[PDB]
């Protein structure tokens, strides 16, 4: 049948040792109204991606509120080809592919995931983690344009601010 291999939105012969680290919050584009209501629930938010034990994606995932930081790790496999993998919840039911856009670890990276469940349906979402910590106003500018000339505005855009209110390594 088909071949394998798929770039639905993931980026050239990149090499995934360059896309993993601890990617600090930085902003994120989605269509719905809980993306507005977690804005007011902003806090630390730290992913750190890891090579997953099933040849896959193992991703460790940061999170505050309410004077409390809890840890969500999430075990994603390849999507056929590296630089990208989809997360499979069984206990749930529901199918997420992720796949990496752009990166540049030295500014952002920019991902990809979409979901799928029943007849059709397809959500775009694109997460940018931000390893740096000196935001820039023209790359701001550069980061609304962007998503401007997909046909997005604001109101599907959300801004995800980094600090260091818990931490902890060697």
């Amino acid at each position: 049948g088909s071949a394998p291999e798929a770039q639905v939105s993931v980026q050239p012969n990149f090499q995934q040792d360059k896309f993993l680290g601890r990617w600090f919050s930085a902003g994120l584009a989605s269509n719905s109204s809980w993306l507005r209501e977690k804005k007011a629930a902003l806090s630390m938010a730290k992913s750190v991606v890891a090579p997953a034990t099933d040849g896959g994606l193992n991703l460790t995932s940061t999170f505050l509120r309410k004077n409390q930081c809890e840890t969500r790790t999430m075990l994603l496999q390849p999507a056929g080809s590296l630089g990208s993998y989809s997360y499979r919840s069984p206990h749930w039911g529901s199918t997420y592919s992720v796949s990496v856009v752009e990166t540049d670890y030295d500014q952002y990276a920019l991902l990809y995931s979409q979901g799928s469940k029943g007849p059709g349906e397809d959500f775009r979402m694109a997460t940018l983690y931000s390893r740096t910590q000196t935001p820039r106003a023209e790359l701001k500018e550069k980061f609304t344009a962007f998503a401007k000339a997909q046909g997005f505005t604001e109101d599907t855009i959300v801004f995800l601010p980094q600090t260091d209110k818990c931490m902890t390594e060697q």
